[PDB]
């Protein structure tokens, strides 16, 4: 409600009332811990899912995966009094979290190995909603409850977007997309701590009228806001980027120790191309047909990458 | 920008970096003050406009009117030392800051600013929105805002001071004069819109949440009164209020019950028309108000003059 | 605590957890507001005090005087309701807040005077001083409320709940709600500036003092008896205790520079150390010639409301001693 | 330092100007990065020192060791390019950063090695090593890590570097801290030591210009010894406890607290023995000792919590036990 902050662009330091949006992604610890409802109800929910034929639930966010990992032991202890022998296992993640076309319930093989015993076409996905927040000295308790109406978009109670001066932000507990204004509205840098496949809500997107989904940058399948602050000039949707990796950072610069040279005629499109091949020497000469400088680069954990329109001559 | 804040719905108080959109329209003290870049250039532009046939300029914001009032003496001294027959006068803003068709075009005289429609200068060739906010300056009480001139004629509000945000079941479209708030209670709807000025610029679409597939006839605040072209700007059973108390001072829009007035939802109470004041010629207050199809609570206007009601509501 | 900050000397804009010491002396609007535990209890306090041996009280801080002035009416109404022949009158302070022996102990002819000059009715020997202590804080929209309670000891030190002392990489501060003493390091630690919102008489606690080993009572720039820290940061090379400065004016600022339109030259045949002398005489004529026996440059300057003063070592060169104003604090 | 803050005790959020003492020891990323003045002249410094009779250098803080590690390659390259028969080698730390009697001089303009932070090798003994010959000069700018330039000292000292030390007190809480230490004290009817956090154990001497309440102090009652850079203050003491010479000062990740180590019990009976070196709760077989004897403690007792889990102070001794399969500190500071 009330905030008290420093403004460098206005060269002032005021302390008043309004709405303050904070960068919760680039932090070394987690402040919010997902908490489910009473496990006594989840027991019968899991029983109904097992009876119907649900072989697992695919987590939408890393925090739900952490919640399942934390509650597996408690659920196992509380169960088996009336149910039958069943395996609820929380495996480790392999990459981006996919979307399953089956809802969980209404008013187990979790994401991990893609073992054929549990078909993905009969897996649960995105059936929990945030009810209210809880106090806590060590961490902020975020309660949960089952969703009533089946949708295909992200949780709205955690989305925060703002534009104060010439800076714009589309962000939540996982993503953080920035925009700037020097002569035209363009994307500056995006920071993905994970990759989920929900959809940014239509009511938390700014400047989203008359927009074509082909001229975006972050595809709307990877939960990229369908707005005009989400796009860059000269670049199309980056569907074939390094989205399978982890710790993806999107910005516009040069990969370390590299040069980019525009060419009249070279490779036009294709999949994302690796920077260093280890066996061969680090690539130093690159070509493009219609690009802009500095080019975009994905700085994931393994090194550096380039876009879908930059290929080595 | 680094700062600290207190969250009530999140039950936490935290410091960090991000975006801080602050409410500075309901504070009873001034905080900003506009200054021209070069006062000497103002005299040259005024002389150029006078030669080109520009009688005067309409202030877009009351801060622009205050800026003209401040620079009145400086421009008077400049014209006195330049030996030309001219004078500049500053009146009191009568109603609302309307628009003008012309600009400060580039390529005893009376330099009136606002007021009624003079015989010598009609309200048909005046200037409006010819200055742009360039940068800020340090100030202990009033932060200096330095102005320049634009290159192209734009009919939308200046977007260097406009702040919008949505962080959890709550949304804001605000600037130095407007503050519009919307909430989530089983659906998204408008809560409150505190005025303090009535401009006529257009709210930029680059500062507009939920801007896809918006119908112009369902906006509570018309898009000609700098009403955002969003879908938070509406409620169930209401349409564009092009006829309202948009000429008063310090108007507040909210949904509640004014003193008196009963809940009559009959479907035969005439046709929608202009707003009707809740006072019988400085006398009794009407307690019989009816709507053909509306929602509860009704739409009021917390003007300091009194209470009004929406266009759809007409007294029996 | 928790908070973000800008660091000029580190070229940073940080944010995190630690200790932040603010500057609440050079401010226009008062930030705090002293309040007693309850006006009903202070009525019993004052009744018992006047019953035993106390004819009046003497504030230690300006905020304590303001609290007494604010609660005078409520205390008087309560004691009139209790059918007691007493009255509480608050006069206005003249100079620095001097100390008094007696203390207040917890449980219209006669009067209970407050801050003011010495009168035959209530001699200075029968007054209270520094007899209550900060208990807690309260949330306030415009001004936070600081609650007070009767102090059951008889200390002569300043209240530690508000003292803020900090040193961070070649800059040091001793401060509280009415003092702000600034020291800086340039090849040597020395005093640089000190702004007073008042002149108290309590003793700075040693638990809030930096560099307090082997200090000489005769070297501290501001005396230890007017709430000057017993530190070596409160020190300058070439000067001694300024026990006879202009410690009676208001809005006083101590720093090292030249008073306007004057100069000083070092010479050994100058006079001796005495009370400080104003730059301008009573008539209003400047004295533009000054000498010191052993003084460092720039000089020691008092920036008060009446005018501009020098330190007790700087003396006028010739002039006379019949038209010059000299301080008489005997601090 | 203009900034804002949130004060729990005052119940106030405000902005202003003052001094911000910020915890930099409990950080998950390094915010400061030491750099040498000029790598070209550092080679001349090393050559002159080697000729004068210095066979190696011993780092004072972990950041100095990190700087030496990061600049070793460039130093070797420059020395080899200038045709110099000298090599700088950086070893890994073993315990607390000990002291040395020699110093590096100021800048003037079969195989020989320049060992850094090595153990007691007979080639380069302890008495032929440098120590504390550098000084912070200025700060730089960096989005990730700020730059802290260094310069050779002119006059020999045994004191820690005062350009980073931050000491503060406000009300009923005090802090002695720098980039490596975080000492905390609190007031509850008495000022007493409350919690100390270490990143390493150096052996410089805390300057008196940055200490609080350092009047008439006794060196035999300081909880943290003054020979491992413990401030010579009276916020540095707690009642009933004397200096902890033979503590677990050779371990890493130390946190000094006053609490009960899990699963153990302490009694204040007078039939105990005498204070000696620290004794870890767990034996060789990992069996918790659940009977401890102290003479004149003040519960809760000291609790050194290193990566080994638990240690106790000098005054705490085990009950009805013997010197067998139990681990004691071999340090004597």
């Amino acid at each position: 409600d009330t905030g008290c902050a420093i403004d460098i662009t206005r060269k002032e330091m005021r302390c008043g009332s309004g709405i303050f949006v904070h960068n919760d992604v680039e932090a070394w610890v987690d402040r919010y811990k997902y908490l489910p409802e009473t496990p006594r109800s989840l027991a019968k929910i899991v029983h109904k899912a097992h009876k119907e034929g649900v072989c697992g639930v695919r987590s939408v966010t890393r925090l739900e995966h952490q919640m399942w990992e934390a509650v597996r032991d408690e659920l196992n202890v509380l169960l088996k009094e009336n149910a039958v022998d069943l395996s609820v296992v929380v495996n480790k993640p392999v990459g981006r979290y996919r979307s399953a076309p089956k809802r969980l319930s209404m008013t187990f093989v979790v994401d991990g190995p893609e073992t054929k015993e549990c078909p993905d076409e009969h897996r649960a996905w995105n059936s929990m909603q945030i009810e209210d927040f809880g106090f806590g000295i060590t961490s902020t308790r975020v309660w949960l409850k089952i969703r009533e109406e089946s949708t295909d978009e992200c949780d709205g109670a955690i989305i925060g977007t703002a534009v104060k001066g010439h800076v714009a932000v589309h962000s939540d507990l996982s993503y953080w997309i920035e925009s700037r204004y020097n002569d035209t509205w363009k994307l500056e840098r995006a920071v993905f701590g994970e990759v989920k496949s929900c959809t940014w809500p239509e009511t938390h997107t700014l400047w989203g009228d008359g927009v074509e989904e082909s001229e975006l940058i972050i595809p709307h399948t990877i939960a990229g806001p369908k707005s005009k602050h989400n796009r860059r000039e000269g670049y199309k949707t980056q569907n074939q980027g390094p989205w399978d990796e982890n710790g993806i950072v999107l910005d516009f610069d040069y990969c370390p120790g590299t040069k980019v040279t525009i060419t009249e005629d070279c490779g036009k499109r294709g999949p994302s191309v690796r920077t260093t091949t280890d066996s061969g020497k680090l690539i130093t000469d690159w070509c493009c047909r219609s690009c802009s400088l500095p080019p975009l680069r994905f700085r994931t954990e393994n090194g550096c990458w380039y876009g879908m329109e930059i290929r080595p001559v």
